[PDB]
């Protein structure tokens, strides 16, 4: 029996990931399994494209495919939302907008089943260039360090959160995918609604040397930080 969402996350929790994608009518699903230590604000998750070959590049899915597991610091404690929703769990919902190309939408129910936290999500790709960066697989397999910004949202006792990832492309440009975010409670209890703050991500990918079918093994490391205020010289 627990009082505090935060509870369920003292040590090492299960983690299933399941992702039915159509991308430009390209229809997919992935599967992925692992486990997330909130403590470390590490996950260590294995996907693989189960229907067959993934039409887009694993890289433009990283994002879509569990912000429970980021480390707040004790000072920060009171605004993590996303532990107080469990473990009933929350929904999170995206757009993202890859530029000068098509874009994602997202809906994912991320909740614990039985001991283990589990992210269902559907995704829908529209508006892709055949030759662009996503189809065209012109991506490189990585994906840096951003940190992602997030306010409450009173109305809907959840959060919003926005962010631009710039992906590597091959050629040693940029391609940006913008993302608008937003989690609710699934449940009715009281949830903690987080003062402004960020989490700071990194991403590890690799290759299971093992594995022949179409896959990423992910390495993540999710830490909470709080807000400074810029001051441009002249006003220093």
């Amino acid at each position: 029996m627990v009082s505090k969402g935060e509870e369920l996350f003292t040590g090492v929790v299960p983690i299933l990931v399941e992702l039915d994608g159509d991308v430009n009518g390209h229809k997919f699903s992935v599967s992925g399994e692992g486990e997330g230590d909130a403590t470390y604000g590490k996950l260590t998750l294995k996907f693989i494209c189960t229907t067959g070959k993934l039409p887009v590049p694993w890289p433009t899915l990283l994002t879509t495919i569990l912000m429970c597991f980021a480390r707040y610091p004790d000072h920060m404690k009171q605004h993590d939302f996303f532990k107080s929703a469990m473990p009933e769990g929350y929904v999170q919902e995206r757009t993202i907008f890859f530029k000068d190309d098509g874009n994602y939408k997202t809906r994912a129910e991320v909740k614990f089943e039985g001991d283990t936290l589990v992210n269902r999500i559907e995704l829908k790709g529209i508006d892709f260039k055949e030759d662009g960066n996503i189809l065209g697989h012109k991506l490189e397999y990585n994906h840096d360090s951003h940190n992602v910004y997030i306010m409450a949202d009173k109305q809907k006792n959840g959060i919003k959160v926005n962010f631009k990832i710039r992906h590597n492309i091959e050629d040693g440009s940029v391609q940006l995918a913008d993302h608008y975010q937003q989690n609710t409670p699934i449940g009715d209890g009281p949830v903690l609604l987080p003062d402004n703050h960020y989490l700071s991500y990194q991403s590890a990918l690799s290759k299971d040397p093992n594995e022949k079918r179409d896959h990423m093994v992910l390495l993540e490391f999710v830490t909470a930080a709080g807000i400074t205020l810029g001051m441009d010289e002249l006003y220093k």
